[PDB]
C-alpha cells in the first residue's frame, strides 16, 4: 500500500516537517532543504496518493518527497493525508530508519496557542529521558503535558519504540494561519541542535509574502482536518 | 489489524475504563492508575487508531494504553473508537486474558439515569451466577434488566464466554455530563472488591475542575456516538 | 465474518422472528421463547455486530440469540442489521439447518396493510406446494403475490432451495407501529401448526405496555431501513 | 461474489431486460416470460443482493431470475455489481455457445411524440445487417448505459452475436407502450407471434403499479 | 487484475494522452488528432470499476476508455472522469506497457486554467528531464517553472520519466471554466511541430462554438466530479 523509494543513508539524521498547525514544520523543512542545497533523493509511492506532479525549478516532483545531503534527510509533503495513510507512511519510515541505524529522528511541528504573544517560544520533547536532557542542555523547554497529532506525534512514539533517538520541536503559533516566524524560531533551534548556521533572515524578510502564498494551503488543510 | 503490546502478567486482575456514559469509567480508571502509582506497561497498536502522542509528565504516550502494578492491569483510552474496532480490541484483550489465566476482568462503567438523584448508587453484574453472588456478598445490587453498550458490555460477555470471571460496576449518573462523583462511587466499590487502600477524597476535591477539563471530551464522545 | 454458536438439535423446528414490519415477528418470537420457558442455547457472533450486552434476569446476553427447548429453536435479534450482514447470517443459518436436517423452518413476519382493519388476518406462504397444502389444511390463506423482505424472505427461499420445509406466517398490521395484536394472531396460528399450548392472553393483556416500550426500537428500525 | 445458478442451455437465445430508462426492457421481458409460459430455471446469487423473496403465483422467487432464456431483475443494482453479473453471464454464454444475446432497453427522448420508434445496434457489422434486413434503424451515435451496454460489448468481445433493441420513450416515466414496440420487433426477429394487445390494454394500470419502482430507480441513479 | 490494458504492442510508440481535465483541452485535442489522422480503434482499458456502458460511434459499440492507433502513434482517450485511485492504477499499466514496447515518447496534452480572458492564450511545456526541456525550448515552447499538474497527465509525466522514458506535458492556457477548443487548437499546433505532422487546426476553430455547446454538459459533469 505504501512504498518508500529512498536509498539507504547510514546513520541518517531524519527531519520530518509534514503539514500541520501553522504550517510551521512545513515552512521550516522546505526552508532548510532549499538553504542547504539538498537534492531530491526519494519519494513516497502509493496508489492512495492522488495523481499529480508538482513542478519545482522546471522539474517534475511528487507530492511526498525526501531531500538529502550527506547524512541529513528531510521529509516534505504538499498534501495533508488521511490518518490511516499517515500511519502506514510512518510505519515505512520507521522501518527504514531502523534498517539504516538512524542517529536522530526530529519532527518539526507547531503548537497553536490561540492568542498573540510578543515572543512566541519553541518547546521540545524527546522520546526518552536522554533526549529530554539533550534538549534541556540546549535551553529548550520540555513540554510536560499536551498532545501532538499527526505524523510528528506518531513518529515520536514509533521511532522511540524502535530504540531510535526521537525528538519533536514545537513552535508556538497563533493556530489560525501560516506562520513563517514560528518556522524561523524552530529553524534557529534546529541550527543549535545539529550545528548548522542557516540564517533565518530570508524567512523573516519574506514572512508576509509566504503567509499569502500559503493561505490557501492552510485553508485546504483545516478543511481536511475537521473531517 | 489490532496488536496488543503487553507483557504477560500471570493471574492478572484486569480493569477496563474506556470512555462511555458520564465518562465514569474513564475518570475512575485514570484516577486509580495515578493513585496506585502504576507504570505504563503497554498499548494497543493499530493503523486504525489515528496518529498522535499524548505527552504525560514529559513522556510520549499512545492514546490506548495499559498501566500495571503487581498483578493489576488498567486499560485506558483517550479516544472514543468506532464499534468494529472496539470489537477487534475486545477480542485481543480476551485472547490475552485467556492466555495469562486472568483471575478477574472488571469493567468500570456508567449508567445514565436521565435525572438528578441526591444519592446516585452503584450496580453490578457478573458474567455468571458465581460472579453475581460475589457481588451480592459485597452488598452490590445486581442489575436485572438493561443494556451495557461499548467495550464494557462486550468484555463482560466475551470474557465470560472464555471461562473468565467477569464483572461490570455501574455508577448511576445523569447521563449527559462528565461525572467524577459517580466515578468516585465506583472506585469506592472497587477498593472494597480488591482490598485496596485508595481514598477518593482527592477525586471529590477536584470534581469541579475535572468536570470542566473533560467537558469537551464528553461533547466529542456524544457526537461520535450519534454517528455510530 | 459470522459464526453461529449453536449446538446441533436433531430434527429442529426452527422459528425465526427478526425485526421487521410492525415488529410482529419480533414480539411473537420473544413471547413464545418466554412462554415456553426456553433456555438460551446459542448466539450469533460477529465483529460487525456492535459491542453490547443485554442484561436479562441478571444475565448478560448477546443481541442476536437462539433459544431452545426440546426440538424447537427460536431466533431473536434486538438490532436491525444491514442487508449484507443479514445475508451472511441467513447463509450460516441455512448451513446449520442443512447439517442437522431440520424438520421445519418457520419465519414469523408482518404484512403492512397501510390502514386500520377491525379484524387483521394472518397469511401464509410455503417454500413449495407441499407446504402450501399444509398451510391450507390449517385454514391459513396463501399469499399469491407480494414481497417478503429481510431475513424472513431470504430464509424462505434459501431453506426451500436446500430441500427443507420452509414457511412464513404473515400477520396483517398497520405498517408503521409496533403491533402486539398482530403478533398474537401469528402466535395463535403457530400454536395450531405445532400443537403447542400457548395462550396469547398475556400478550393481549400487555399490548399497550409493549407498544410503548418498543416505540423507540420501531423508530430506530424505520430510520435504518432507508 | 456473484454465482449464476443456471443450467446449461445449448445454443441459447439469451434475452436481457434489466431495469433502465422507462422500464422499457423490464416491462418487455416480464411480458414475454409470462406470454411464452416460461419456467423459472435459475437465479443470480450474491451476498450483495439485498435479502428478499418475491411471491409470484404462490411461489417464492429471488429478485434476479432467469426464465430461450430471459433475464429479469426487480432491483436496480449498483454499477460494480452489474459488471460482475455481466461477466458471469458472458462466461455462461461462451460456455454454452449461445446463438444470440439480445438486450431490451429504452432510449429517453425528453419529449412526447405521436409515434415513438425502435432503434437497434449490433455487436458487429453482421448483426447490424440482420437488424437492417428488417426495418430496424441502426443507432449511429450515442450512449447505452447499464447492463444492456455492458453485455453488448462484452458478448461481442467473446465472439457472440449481440444486439440491443432500444424503444424510444419520454425518459421520465414507465412506458409499457414503448415496451410493446420493442416486443413487436423482437417477435419479428425471433419468429414469435406474441400479441402485444394485452400490454397496450393494461398500459395505464402497469404505469401506475410501476410508478414507485421507476421513482426508486431514478433515485438510485 | 483490477485494471487490464487490452492493447497490442506498437514498437517505439509515440504515446499521446488526452484524458478529461481543465477546459477539456487535452480531450478535444486528442479526439481531433485521432479523427484527423484517420486512426483505428486498437484497444481499451478493461476494469470492473469502469461503470457499465458502450458508446456507439459510427454504428460500432466502443468502450469509454480507448486507444487509437496508426503507425507508431497511439492516442489515449477517456469519455468519463475517473476517481484518483483508478487513474493511478491505469497510469501504472500504461507505463508498464510503454516500458515493454520501448516507447520513444510519452506526451500528455493538458489545460492550464488562467482564471481570466487573454487575447492570446499561450502553450506551456514541461519535460520529464532536462533533455526533454531542451527539446521543448528548441521548439519555442515556454517551460513551466513552478506549478502543479493534477490527474493522469501529472502522474504519467512523473511515472514515465521514472521508468526512463522521454515524457512531456503540453499545457494550453485556457479560461478554466469552459470547454476550450481554441486552446486545444493551440496545443495541436505545438504537437504538429514536435512530431512533424501537418494537421490543420482550421476545422477545429471553425466548429469552436458548436464543440463548446456539445461538450458543455460533459464539462459540467467533470467539475462536479472533481470535488
Amino acid at each position: 500500500p505504501v512504498n518508500l523509494v529512498l536509498p539507504e543513508v547510514e546513520n541518517a539524521i531524519f527531519i520530518e516537517g509534514y503539514p500541520g498547525v501553522g504550517l510551521v514544520g512545513h515552512i521550516a523543512a522546505n526552508f532548510l532543504a532549499k538553504e542547504l542545497d539538498m537534492d531530491l533523493i526519494g519519494y513516497v509511492d502509493s496508489l492512495f496518493i492522488p495523481p499529480m506532479s508538482l513542478i519545482l525549478e522546471g522539474r517534475p516532483t511528487p507530492p511526498l518527497r525526501f531531500y538529502g545531503k550527506n547524512n541529513i534527510i528531510i521529509a516534505i509533503a504538499d498534501i495533508f493525508l488521511p490518518p490511516t495513510l499517515v500511519n502506514e507512511i510512518a510505519k515505512e519510515i520507521v522501518n527504514y530508519l531502523k534498517k539504516v541505524n538512524a542517529e536522530k529522528v526530529i519532527s518539526l511541528a507547531g503548537m497553536g496557542i490561540g492568542f498573540f504573544k510578543d515572543t512566541f517560544e519553541v518547546w521540545g520533547i524527546g522520546g526518552s529521558e536522554e533526549e529530554n536532557k539533550e534538549l534541556e542542555s540546549l535551553g529548550v523547554k520540555i513540554l510536560k503535558y499536551g498532545s501532538i497529532t499527526g505524523m510528528s506525534g506518531k513518529l515520536l512514539w514509533e521511532a522511540s519504540r524502535a530504540g531510535l533517538k526521537s525528538y519533536v520541536l514545537l513552535g508556538e503559533t497563533f493556530g489560525d494561519r501560516p506562520d513563517p516566524r514560528a518556522a524561523a524560531n524552530v529553524v534557529e533551534v534546529l541550527n543549535k541542535m545539529l550545528g548548522l548556521n542557516v540564517s533565518v533572515e530570508p524567512l523573516l524578510k519574506e514572512a508576509e509574502m509566504i503567509e499569502e502564498q500559503l493561505r490557501r494551503m492552510h485553508e485546504q488543510m483545516e478543511e481536511a482536518r475537521r473531517k
